[PDB]
């Protein structure tokens, strides 16, 4: 196909993901995993809520891993800002 549309094809496929059942289960699984804790401060001796769960591999990047555990995160803000802008030095 078209690159653009297989494009707009993978942002529509993503943005349909987080709409999903099973993402719904999958984020709550984690959370509950997690102790609703930032995973990344918790490795760096610091306790914070997280409030949003990222994937580890972003799920643009690759969507096989877009419901493995193993792949996702529980993070605090901050700690999701921090995680954005690493990942754009990683993949753009
Ligand atoms: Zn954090």
């Amino acid at each position: 196909n078209d690159k653009e549309y297989d494009k707009h094809k993978r942002n529509q496929q993503a943005r349909a993901f987080y709409h999903s059942r099973e993402w719904e289960r999958t984020r709550l699984a984690v959370l509950a995993k997690d102790n609703y804790l930032c995973q990344h401060c918790l490795k760096e001796k610091k306790i914070t809520r997280a409030v949003i769960v990222d994937h580890i591999t972003p799920l643009l990047v690759d969507w096989s891993k877009r419901l493995d555990m193993d792949n996702l995160q529980s993070l605090c803000q901050a700690c999701h800002n921090r995680k954005t802008a690493e990942d754009k030095r990683r993949y753009g």
